[PDB]
């Protein structure tokens, strides 16, 4: 295993270092506004060294943006694809590339057999080529690597089955910034080449000047280079035709033949395109070839890539003709005029890459190596796209919840082969596809129109229902005596109970377990643990009585804690935000111990009085002029008091101190240790009255944030043996700090209401000597070192916080883990801040046509970990990466993949069993079975189950952490006949594993295996 901590990779271009050196000056470079006047030696080419030009026709189709997926399909895409089939069939030399498989699949299944055969033929002959082959062209900032792989697999699996092809070249022309997580996954999925476009204009200029636009992109910790994937970065401002033929858009626009009038399009540079004729082809070619030759000066080979397309292009038949015939005339002239020394033709992306590498092997070019990412993107001036790291936070949080339900549903149902009548495969396919669709760069990014966001939400809601159905049917089968099991595939044996989504204060949807002497004395509940190691975790349920006790299936009592059900209300009358307690609903909390990738059953029983093993939390409402708070049967009376600082400590864990406004002020790890200053504070950012306005994409603050006026907020303190908390009703936010014995959990019920042109940020102020350094993660896969640059505006220092961020000095580190992707940064030494929500009144001129005024209450969740790290073996100062500690990683897992809770629906569960998976290996803490999915339907003689195994890297800080069993995924199911290592998409076998054993992976490595069973 390569060491991912101690060896600083030696690369030609390291983005953090590059950023440190760059001046980022935004000067007018001429026709190429953000570049310079490119010059080339005409004698560079001759009959012995020609310029090979590949014009690649394409059509960018958004699976939702200003119209819904289905709306675009009916209005544009089905026509584009139908005419593409016709035109490519009739013109053998014409080419076309396609990226979004969600649309292709939607179109394909509506075709007759005659057309399906014609389609298979033009793909087979190379005219129609799929690039990337994912369900969508995913966002690369907010997306979790697990979902990026999910959507890639959904698209490629469909392609292999129906088109018999698997793309090895990726095309990403629209994501707003790019992440190294992509080459990571692609390289492990058979890819050999990739292309990106949206990168900071300053970076494009810098790399173009050194001809480093094509590079071998390796991971920041990879010293050997085995993760390297050849990458091509386009050099200009856009992927449209005016910005892809050469440096001068005024000239290139003349070669977009759809802009002549009848199509309702024109050239903003004022010179229209002109139909090519024998009388002007020489002058036209001279202009075009000159553009090509200038673009060619930016690359290292004599092979040039010229994309030809734009949004939803190549729709009308007349459009196909106008682009094809005119370019055909240019090619004939150019290719026959020796003095040009050019050979131009229509081609595909793979053809371009193949030619480049043939040149490379001929020794005409040596490519540079590069590590780092391409955030935060800016397309012009100070317009940085850091706003979408937070836009529509409700759906960003929903993405993470569905991510987990999909994993749990596929895993729980994978243990058995199911009858088609169970509709398991059906429901799972829908769930995977709806979540996959949302990975689109206008989905999770929060940059779509309001009705399109509603469509995505509806689709995800259906996906959640689908996973619940599969999950509960699975639990019933896994925990019911075989000879008793009698399933009704349409029946709900269990109901999922989720305490954090939509969340308290967002939607009152969780069911209360109703117990009563005259109705039902007890109820069975089941917990599921998707993680490959034993796990204990407090779980809670709503019960109709406070006198409830818990036991496991062996009837052993389990220590429990009952607390009231508190809900906050903005009191329209008194004009205050205060809590109300339930008088008929209570929360029971207890620790559930669940096997690796397994299940554990518990029983809740009612009694007339306080049961021996159940304690009751105390409650303190702090504020002036309080009123009574009755709680029905609740044993203890609520206490009151004037606002005052308070301190709490659950178990033998950390001691937390709070201000009189209910906000964290300090943390004391041990009774010896000092009270470390850790202050939570809420501030607001505004919008400029002059210049450009912030919108769904852009973050253009009107200076540093200003503190939110808190007034005298009401604070509620709940103190219990197992769980305690401090909640405060602040303007726009009900802030809660929960303590269960270890790292505290933070929950924010965010309701920005009608506060227009306001962005709410949560900041942590400490004394940590972090300087200008901080760390943020990329797609929940790796942590990259960031350096605050004062030479760049505030918004440029904001980065995606998909799962976590941290700051540290020689001895102390503060890590904030998130349960949803949001934007954040460290604007000053010792600080950390993350945006909660943003309501913007205007459009930010990027095509959306609206501001963001559809905010809705959302429950954001986090874990705050303060740790001493002076004893940890950390990377040297020059290393571009950072790594979490064991505690921080486990805290992240508690947020992203919590235990699942099921409540038995009926009154009696006959044949109920107490546990499943007790014999499953409890793997090392840094190892995870990211995906478990049965790949075969019941009718297959040889059953196949695929597994994706990921091992992160945790810092060694002096903790013995030992005794754990080896996990061999290939033996998790009986009767294994063979074990093979496959690409991450399970589509290609790479190794036949001897002994049928799947070996564990190295730190930061990800592997996929498929076990076959007879
Ligand atoms: O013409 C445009 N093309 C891209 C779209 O494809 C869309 O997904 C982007 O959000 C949006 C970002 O500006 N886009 C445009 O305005
Ligand atoms: C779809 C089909 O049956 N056609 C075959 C395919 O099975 C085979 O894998 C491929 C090799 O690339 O050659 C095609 O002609
Ligand atoms: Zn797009």
């Amino acid at each position: 295993c390569q060491d991912v901590v101690q060896d600083v990779p030696n690369v030609d271009v390291q983005m953090l270092e590059l950023y440190d050196r760059m001046s980022f000056k935004d000067i007018d470079g001429g026709v190429w506004k953000q570049g310079w006047n490119i010059k080339y030696d005409p004698l560079k080419y001759n009959a012995h060294h020609k310029l090979k030009v590949f014009v690649v026709p394409h059509s960018h189709n958004d699976p939702g943006w200003i119209q819904t997926f289905e709306e675009y399909y009916q209005h544009d895409t089905k026509h584009i694809l139908s005419n593409a089939l016709r035109h490519l069939h009739d013109n053998p030399e014409m080419k076309f590339i396609w990226a979004e498989i969600s649309y292709f699949a939607r179109f394909y299944h509506d075709l007759g057999e005659n057309k399906k055969l014609q389609m298979k033929s033009i793909v087979k002959n190379g005219q129609l080529e799929f690039v990337t082959g994912g369900w969508v062209m995913p966002d690369e900032a907010n997306s979790h690597w697990r979902n990026v792989l999910l959507q890639l697999t959904e698209g490629q699996t469909w392609l292999k089955q129906f088109m018999n092809v698997t793309p090895t070249a990726s095309w990403a022309i629209d994501p707003f910034g790019h992440s190294p997580t992509m080459p990571y996954i692609l390289q492990k999925s058979g890819f050999k080449n990739m292309l990106i476009q949206r990168t900071h204009y300053s970076v494009k200029k810098e790399l173009a000047q050194q001809r480093q636009l094509e590079f071998l992109w390796r991971q920041i910790w990879d010293n050997k280079g085995d993760t390297a994937l050849f990458t091509h970065m386009m050099p200009f401002y856009s992927y449209d035709i005016p910005h892809t033929c050469g440096p001068d858009p005024k000239v290139c626009c003349q070669f977009d033949f759809k802009r002549m009038g009848s199509f309702g399009l024109s050239c903003p540079w004022k010179v229209p395109p002109r139909t090519i004729s024998d009388q002007n082809v020489a002058a036209r070619s001279d202009l075009l070839v000159d553009q090509w030759k200038k673009k060619a000066e930016l690359y290292r080979t004599n092979v040039l890539l010229i994309p030809l397309g734009d949004d939803f292009r190549f729709k009308q038949n007349t459009e196909w003709d106008v682009q094809r015939v005119n370019y055909e005339r240019l090619f004939e002239h150019i290719n026959s005029q020796a003095h040009f020394n050019v050979q131009a033709q229509f081609g595909t992306l793979q053809e371009y890459f193949d030619a480049v590498h043939q040149a490379e092997r001929a020794g005409q070019a040596e490519f540079p190596t590069l590590s780092g990412d391409f955030f935060t993107y800016a397309d012009r001036s100070d317009n940085y796209w850091s706003g979408y790291y937070t836009s529509r936070p409700y759906h960003k949080r929903m993405d993470r919840v569905l991510m987990h339900y999909v994993r749990a549903a596929e895993m729980l149902s994978a243990w058995h082969s199911w009858d088609g009548m169970a509709r398991i495969e059906e429901r799972l396919e829908q769930a995977r596809r709806e979540l996959s669709l949302f990975q689109h760069h206008d989905g999770i990014t929060g940059t779509a129109k309001t009705h399109v966001v509603v469509d995505y939400e509806q689709r995800m809601q259906e996906a959640l229902k689908a996973c619940q159905m599969v999950m509960q049917q699975s639990v019933y089968r896994l925990l019911t005596k075989p000879s008793i099991y009698s399933p009704d595939f349409s029946f709900s044996y269990f109901t999922l109970d989720d305490s954090r989504w939509p969340g308290s204060g967002v939607e009152d949807s969780r069911t209360t377990i109703i117990l009563g002497e005259d109705i039902l004395p007890s109820k069975h509940v089941v917990m599921h643990n998707t993680l490959p190691h034993w796990r204990e975790q407090l779980v809670d349920f709503y019960v109709s009585s406070p006198f409830v006790s818990v036991t496991d299936l062996a009837n052993n009592p389990v220590e429990a804690q009952v607390s009231p059900v508190w809900s906050w209300h903005h009191d329209t009358l008194t004009k205050t935000i205060h809590p109300q307690g339930s008088t008929t609903k209570y929360r029971i909390i207890f620790k559930a111990r669940v096997p690796p990738m397994g299940l554990a059953t518990y029983v809740l029983t009612i009694s007339d009085s306080k049961p021996e093993h159940t304690s009751y939390a105390s409650n303190l409402l702090l504020r002036k002029n309080p009123t009574s708070l009755p709680l029905g049967q609740y044993p203890e009376d609520v206490k009151f008091g004037d606002p005052r600082e308070i301190s709490l400590r659950v178990g033998n864990g950390p001691t937390l101190a709070f201000s009189e406004q209910g906000l964290l002020k300090s943390i004391q790890l041990t009774q010896d240790s000092p009270h470390v200053p850790v202050h939570f504070k809420f501030l607001k950012y505004g919008v400029r009255s002059h210049g450009d306005r912030s919108g769904a994409y852009l973050f253009l603050p009107n200076g540093p944030a200003s503190p939110v006026e808190l007034g005298q907020p009401v604070v509620l303190v709940t103190k219990g043996k197992l769980e305690s908390s401090v909640s405060v009703g602040l303007p726009s936010v009900v802030h809660q700090t929960i303590m269960r014995g270890g790292a505290p959990e933070i929950r924010n019920l965010v309701d920005i209401g009608s506060l227009d042109n306001t962005e709410i940020v949560m900041r942590l102020e400490t004394h940590i000597d972090s300087g200008d350094i901080f760390y943020t993660d990329l797609n929940g896969l790796q942590f990259i070192k960031r350096r605050r640059l004062d030479k760049l505006p505030l918004q440029a220092n904001y980065y995606p916080i998909p799962s976590g961020m941290f700051i540290e000095d020689a001895n102390t580190r503060l890590t904030l883990l998130t349960g949803q992707p949001l934007g954040g940064s460290s604007l000053a030494s010792g600080e950390l801040e993350i945006m909660q929500d943003r309501r913007l009144a205007s459009d930010d001129e990027r095509g959306l046509g609206q501001g963001v005024l559809d905010n809705k209450p959302v429950l954001h969740i986090y874990r705050l970990v303060l740790e001493k790290v002076n004893n940890c073996v950390r990377p040297s100062k020059l290393h571009p990466a950072g790594y979490l500690t064991s505690a921080a990683h486990k805290a992240s897992q508690s947020l992203l993949d919590p235990l699942d809770k099921f409540i038995f629906a009926e009154n009696e569960w006959i044949g109920a069993q107490g546990q499943f998976g007790g014999d499953h290996p409890s793997a090392r803490e840094d190892l995870d079975v990211s995906v478990m999915r049965r790949l075969t339907k019941s009718s297959a003689k040889t059953q196949r189950v695929g597994y994706v195994l990921h091992r992160t890297n945790l810092m060694q800080c002096g903790t013995p952490e030992e005794h754990t069993q080896k996990l061999d995924v290939c033996h998790l199911l009986p009767n294994v006949a063979r074990c093979e290592r496959t690409t991450l998409t399970f589509l290609q076998n790479l190794e036949h594993l001897d002994g049928m054993v799947a070996p564990e992976v190295c730190p930061m490595e990800t592997a996929a295996y498929v076990s076959s069973h007879s």
